[PDB]
């Protein structure tokens, strides 16, 4: 079998990106965050405290019939930037993209925290990292991937992400019409239950290509890109009147600027994210400091390869028996 499924922005910014999931008989579609850095496929849900509740479109399952309590399972999870959410799990059919799977735990909020509430567009999270890091108790669950895996033509899927505008999530297939030249594929370590691997280095504009290692993970459900402090402090060297703000949280520069692209290693390969990739717009309304989209790991203990570099390739993430990443430009 496969999947294939359109991913849409959830703003101008792409600060993030949802892709429209059915859960249940008859289908209640809702609108997931994919997300390659968790594990939990979570909803917002009729048991989900009212007074968080701000627009989202909610999962009823007492209105399918093909929905089963999973008795005593919990789950609670705590997201690396501090939100979170917790409630109790159901067992429905879950499809993306035509590519159904039966008894897929399906985690229903009744607590999320306030940036899931403001947040009006996303309706939960779609967890595609390995099942290790899933938070379901006392009986861990598996991701809608694991499930589906062995039904897959090919135990892959595949993320390719728009620059302001709509991608695909395929599942079971590669789409070789999707991508140009080659896909380089690369080393995962499964050992922190993320898709992590090692970049071999990067560029900054038309700059000498730097060789070093950078260890870190794919992860669709990470807005920006997290890079040793080196690193970007090299990058945003490049750009007149940038400067790390404590105040705000991060690099900020002018937005009359026009941004270098940043180039990372992949293998012997090489991916190109466009300066315009790296803008995220006025910190406020109407402010002339902009948000950079290349901001420093320090502090986080990993580095993270998010929206702004993945949507500069196609990628492949491969979960044979040992699994691997591709990348290819695009």
């Amino acid at each position: 079998s496969t999947g294939s499924a359109t991913t849409t922005p959830i703003d101008s910014l792409d600060d993030a990106y949802i892709t429209p999931v059915q859960i249940g008989t008859p289908a209640q579609t809702l609108n997931l965050d994919f997300d390659t850095g968790s594990s939990d496929l979570w909803v917002f849900s009729s048991e989900t405290t009212a007074s968080e509740v701000d627009g989202q479109t909610i999962y009823t399952p007492s209105k399918s019939t093909t929905a089963k309590l999973l008795s005593g399972a919990t789950w609670s999870i705590s997201y690396g930037d501090g939100s979170s959410s917790s409630g109790d799990v159901y067992t429905d059919t879950v499809s993306v993209g035509g590519l159904t799977v039966t008894g897929q735990a399906v985690e229903s909020a009744k607590k999320v925290s306030s940036s899931f509430t403001e947040d009006s567009t996303i309706d939960g999270l779609l967890g595609l990292a390995f099942s290790t890091l899933n938070t379901v108790s006392p009986t861990q669950q598996k991701t809608f991937f694991d499930n589906a895996k062995a039904s897959l033509d090919s135990p892959v899927f595949t993320a390719d992400l728009g620059y302001h505008a709509p991608g695909t999530y395929n599942f079971g297939f590669i789409d070789t019409t999707a991508y140009t030249g080659s896909i380089t594929y690369t080393a995962v370590s499964t050992k922190q239950g993320f898709w992590e691997w090692t970049s071999t280095g990067y560029a900054v504009g038309s700059g000498t290509f730097k060789s070093t290692s950078i260890d870190g993970i794919a992860d669709t459900g990470t807005t920006l890109l997290y890079l040793p402090a080196t690193v970007v402090s090299a990058y945003w060297a490049q750009v007149s009147g940038a400067k790390s703000s404590s105040s705000v949280g991060g690099y900020v520069f002018p937005c009359s600027a026009t941004l270098p692209s940043f180039t990372f290693g992949v293998g012997s390969a090489r991916i190109v994210i466009p300066g315009d990739y790296i803008d995220f717009g006025p910190i406020s309304t109407g402010s002339s400091s902009c948000f950079g989209g290349i901001q420093s790991s320090a502090g986080i203990g990993i580095n993270i390869f998010g929206d702004v570099a993945l949507k500069a390739a196609f990628v492949v993430f491969n979960g044979a028996t040992t699994p691997t990443l591709g990348f290819a430009s695009k």
